[PDB]
């Protein structure tokens, strides 16, 4: 049936593990001649052929045949047609079973690393960019209305922070993506006691899988990956709302350079931050990833069953959607334009009512009385139709005598961030500290690889 | 007010849940207002002794709501005015429902995170406990659900534990981000009163502090991980539960499940539901849904707080409660259910020994598709004299291979069929022995972490 | 026989929510057997009359709960053998509690979406009245969150109002396939004695009767397509949530949220936290995960009943209610907020305004490409000359195209602009007026179902 | 930028939307005549032009060229190529906006007849080989344990059922696709008083939308059709699983055929399920491309956003799954071969007790005292070392008066199945009117 055989068929995008592919056979071809299974000669032939494969791969000159199922049938069949029927030796006590996994978790720890450094570089923006511009203040928002004064740096640190947990979530996925499986066999390991460490230490992974049936038939690195993703694309998704909005003329703070936005010759001044809605809707795109993986394996019997053919797909399309989508976000964060102009404007007298009440709380006045009195000022100033920071010293203190010639110092925008200094706070010395510990963790991780 | 939203809005009806540990978060911060002077000495104790008595009557059950509370910290803040008068209300001086919320969760959950440690190296003990005793069981290992070679129960057996022990490690990672302490990060731009973090640390038993306020009050990172982590671990128990289900039929008759675990009928006493492994599985769509919805509130939203926030709890209660459960079961399943070592040998075929007569020849320097060429001929000829292959004679064999040897009588043993994978991870008694030492050390490793 | 499992396989704690449910499916289903012979006439009273007792005990609240209720079905029948004796028994005759549990669960949906439907129908009335009323007010229509155009805010309105239309038809849909009575089905393959179906319906109420026993005791299409349409509905109110919450910022300062669906602090009497909306918008993520669920636990399941099946009714009545709280708190925050006209109308610019200077001169013979390219020469004369396009006199004008006239004037003007989208579906008032009155009429055919 | 072009691109795959694209734009051309845009000359080398674009794609001769956007990009473009400067008029009132969606509507309304069609003979396969092997008696499962005897048909027609219902919420989805979007311009609507109904006859659309900003923010078009095929799918993966084990060596009850299914010479009695194990994972896959749509959308302001480009690549992955997996699902079916030996040789007497107490029922004991009777029937048999069969009518009177000779007719297979005469039920006459009743409805929907 022409519909089974396409439908069964895996060559279309397997393709992809074609160079680690080779590199899985040339490792167990020199294990076979360790163990006796091939000859000296024999593995010099079988080498120097699987070496003008990957060439053949690499140049893009390798021709699929409508008879090729997968990328390894593939591989063999060219094996088999450049040296002989001695390209049959290879596949011995090897299955397709513990070759796929041994291809995929290859072509996802080269992968890891390309994201790692993505992901660091975008972490290194966001924080290089608040040590620059670290005087900046404007509203701290929550429900989306404005609460008080804070450092736009505290902002962007604040979604740094949340990325670095993200390249910890990476290294940690890393680790158990980096244990081979390979002389796993179809299912009870493989039959010709085959050295496993010397296929460790020739494909470069890090130790060997435990139990051949599960090494086989478990997919914890492809779901783990994808949940890695899923909550790296939440997090973009969250900087992207934020931007967007900002960048609204109703907000004012900030314009998106003219590479990552869109724009109409007519409305010169409008710019359309199609960057970030590209990378907020990824994270449904990454998600529905995650989430069909974890159908796909959920209720399924031991060992090895046709199902799990449905990772390569999930697994190819979020490597490249997070590679594209963090170099891009690390663009729009470096090349934004910021209004410190209109982010101070935002700020308002009213945003101080709670620091009026600090104000009494620091003089002894119990909490519940400190709000009372920060409230009638606030109500008084309403009834006068003047703002707080106008009331004399006269009316505060008709509220509270507590009120000295001094409360003047909490009608001040600086004054009120840098409050502050407990650490992970917006003032300034804590938003510095932030950035030496960011700092300190970005080279902890990347040196981790 | 509106009684329909009020209703919507409140949290105490599943908040409650909190008590105890809003209790401890208040005594820890008390403990540092006082540091700081905003409370006195006597206030202090005052305050302990008060929190103190709202903790019990908590733990006694007698702690009375009111129609007004709509949340714990409300309700204990409430009661604690109700014991001491007006210094109770010193309490909340530069604290925030928003810091203190996520310190009451990740306090909840490191605590629950260790009672399900507790429970997951429970079970996996009893897999790895009964491979080590039923070592020498030999059963049919599936492919595609089809008897593929014979293979050792332990392998099976310790095919899940390998699993469920990656469930562990995760677990711990996710764990090392819940153990760091949020409170002191006020509404979202840090505490004003410059309380001692440190101090709140020390007293709460938390690793270190959050780095960002606004990253501190607005993630739920540790919530999705929590759920990505159950989710996986649901995923090894659904493929588990559909391996002893099927197990268990009358058909494959390999096992059946204990009184305590199933259920039945008088009308026919031998018919044994599989009712606790079916209740598992099913746990596996109802985990993964809490990970879907946490996933799908947390996309796209804005800095800092939202109210949205607030469905973590129902979400982060439900799968607790679900995985401290189901993994009790497990273990029960596990170590009371009866396998049928008759049944399991009766269904090892000579059939299943094909593979093994072509690498009895592979041995013997045939090459690889001579020898599966010239065990399909011996397969054939068997077939056509309605015998089984390890009838056919020396002879018979001799006139297929003349490598063919009288000690190929061998080949046709099961015991000698699973000897053959030696290489580690495989089905080989040796290779079993080394994984119990293996999971135990990593079990050791685990729980001493 | 284990604490566990007993605790986690016993449904009574939720599905008692079933109880008059649960009785009236018995009253019919004793009719039935009072038909086929199973009992007598006076026994048939007998049950009756006991069941009426059950019912009551549940709707005063005094019904007893006992330890051994497995289930709402076991609790009923246990009271009822309490009550009138022995004759209690034959009332299962021929049922399972596989067949009488989908029929109760049909029934409460049933009864359930009849009040959903009213509560949705009620929300788009809102909307569709509002409308009607705020006809004349002007705003910016939007796109990636960048001022566009001027639409009228009636469209903005109805755009909600249409999609909402589309939820309450699917629910429609829903409810004509749970309206299928599955009574009658058996354990698996049948009622056993002849009991006549057609009888049950009538008596329930129900517009047909299942087709296949094996399928009507198995399947879970109706919770499945429920969830559907519930997820779909919640994504259309996430949406209406969005734009609302940014309206009402100060930003935009389009509108402003009635105090009994907002929160705030007397220290901020001006800022109007919309916490009914981010209630509303999270909302969607708990009803998805509940679909989420539910298709995971369906996926992969064999034929016919398994346990696996009984995780449907918590997110059923969770999704119910979530449903019935969230309609009637959007219909109060659509009801009752406050709109700025003044502040919309502020938000028109001139510059929104080029492309209908394309458009006049398109009306006028000007190719499309010329009479962009010549509106686009007024925007960058207009920047030159200091002044805003509608500013440009007519010798400015005609000096880009002498097709402009004076009458280009009657282009600056924002009624006049809006009242170009005459074309059906577009936001002149007569479409909107078009509109309202295809709402009503659809809004009414709904409504009679 | 490079990564950002890349990124926002969708030529890559929107240009399978090449030729509903064209019929979009030679409908649009038309109406653009009527409201005097264009003139009768101008749209007859207009449609000339979008005709040879049409035949360059059929061809695959179109030439993408990398400054192509989209593949609505590339139309104009080639277009202009093509005739020139009149080419620019096209666009006249019209946006990418409601362009798209006309476009996406006017695909999934082809794409569900096709589906439609293949759905419809995978319930006729089933329905058909339902009546023929009607005779067919096998064990009944629940928690997937023997637990009575029923009608393999009534196993057959059990999918069957699930799937008609599938197909009515097709019919219904395709409803609301029916409905034209074209005409709502960028988001107010169109400003030239483009005749709608027009645009509507032309394409073929059922109706036209109601609001402009609805017609071109709304994907529930998308989220509808996702979640039928994802129930869909839910079915298949059960009827896959049930097969898959009925299967087994263990169970024996069915074979699947060479193409279906996959072996090796070294055993060749051994057939894997391949087939059904495809059809299974499908749910996943189909469901992934359910949970990133409405993530996609949850949350998003009006109007318009790039967040909903996402559409298009799912909705693609989704019909053509759909359309392989439910011909692969038809092959398995009528190409499998069931062994009506083993089928029956499981049927045990031990599946009889719960008939036995139901005999004393219509004799007119009551239910409970009918249950305990049967039970000590049973375990005396055990006693005895016998099957409930070979107890003596002396045996069973001894445990209740109510048996006479005439239960020997208990102790029959045929017998326990055609108890179930109430509609619905296993029995041959309930199957019969089943088969019926599906014949009927698959006109009725066929005759959509
Ligand atoms: N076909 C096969 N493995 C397929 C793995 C590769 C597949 N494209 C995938 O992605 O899972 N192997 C076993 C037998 C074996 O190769 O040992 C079988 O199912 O027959
Ligand atoms: N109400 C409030 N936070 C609610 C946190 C607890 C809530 N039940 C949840 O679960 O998120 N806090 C701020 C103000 C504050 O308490 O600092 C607000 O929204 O106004
Ligand atoms: N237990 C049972 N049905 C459970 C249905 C109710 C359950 N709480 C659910 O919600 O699924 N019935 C069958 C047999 C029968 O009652 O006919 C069984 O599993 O033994
Ligand atoms: N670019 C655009 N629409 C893109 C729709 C097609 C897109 N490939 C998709 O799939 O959504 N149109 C508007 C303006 C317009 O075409 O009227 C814009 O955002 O600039």
């Amino acid at each position: 049936d022409p519909i089974m055989e396409k439908l069964n068929s895996s060559i279309a995008y397997d393709q992809r593990l074609s160079e680690v592919d080779i590199q899985g056979s040339m490792a167990y071809a020199k294990a076979l001649e360790k163990a006796g299974i091939l000859t000296k000669t024999e593995l010099e032939k079988i080498l120097s052929g699987l070496e003008k494969i990957s060439e053949e791969w690499s140049k893009g000159v390798f021709v699929v045949k409508q008879s090729d199922e997968d990328i390894h049938t593939a591989n063999e069949r060219r094996l088999k047609e450049l040296i002989g029927d001695i390209a049959g030796k290879l596949h011995t006590g090897r299955s397709r079973n513990d070759q796929v996994v041994t291809d995929l978790k290859l072509f996802m720890k080269n992968s890891l690393s390309i994201i790692s450094t993505h992901l660091l570089q975008l972490i290194k923006t966001l924080v290089e960019r608040a040590a620059i511009e670290i005087d900046v203040i404007l509203p701290g928002y929550d429900h989306l209305q404005k609460a008080q004064p804070i450092r736009w740096s505290q902002f962007l640190l604040s979604h740094a922070v949340a990325l670095t947990r993200d390249s910890e979530r990476l290294g940690e996925v890393k680790k158990r993506i980096n244990v081979l499986p390979l002389g796993s066999g179809a299912l009870a390991g493989n039959p010709l006691d085959i050295d496993r460490e010397m296929l460790r230490s020739e494909l470069e992974f890090a130790s060997i899988s435990l139990n051949s049936m599960d090494a086989i038939s478990e997919r914890d690195f492809v779901v783990e990956f994808l949940s890695f993703a899923t909550l790296l694309m939440i997090h973009l998704s969250k900087m992207a709302e934020d931007l967007i909005i900002y960048s609204t003329s109703e907000f004012g703070f900030l314009t998106l350079s003219d590479a990552f936005s869109t724009g109409s010759s007519l409305m010169p001044q409008k710019k359309n931050p199609d960057s970030l809605e590209l990378i907020r809707s990824k994270a449904g795109r990454v998600f529905g990833r995650l989430a069909s993986i974890l159908m796909v394996l959920k209720g399924l019997p031991s060992t090895y069953n046709k199902d799990l053919q449905e990772d390569k797909e999930a697994v190819f399309d979020v490597v490249d959607t997070l590679t594209a989508v963090l170099q891009v976000a690390t663009g729009v964060i470096s090349t934004l334009q910021i209004s410190k102009e209109n982010m101070e404007k935002a700020l308002t007298p009213e945003m101080l009512a709670t620091d009026l009440a600090l104000y009494l709380v620091r003089k002894g006045v119990p909490f519940r009385q400190a709000h009372t009195a920060s409230g009638k000022a606030v109500h008084l100033a309403e009834t006068k139709g003047i703002t707080i920071n106008k009331l004399s010293l006269e009316d505060l203190k008709s509220i509270s005598p507590q009120f000295s010639s001094d409360v003047s110092q909490v009608f001040n925008f600086v004054n009120s961030v840098e409050q502050y200094t407990a650490l992970a706070g917006t003032a300034k010395s804590s938003v510095t500290t932030q950035i030496e510990q960011l700092r300190e963790l970005m080279k902890k991780q990347k040196e981790q690889a």
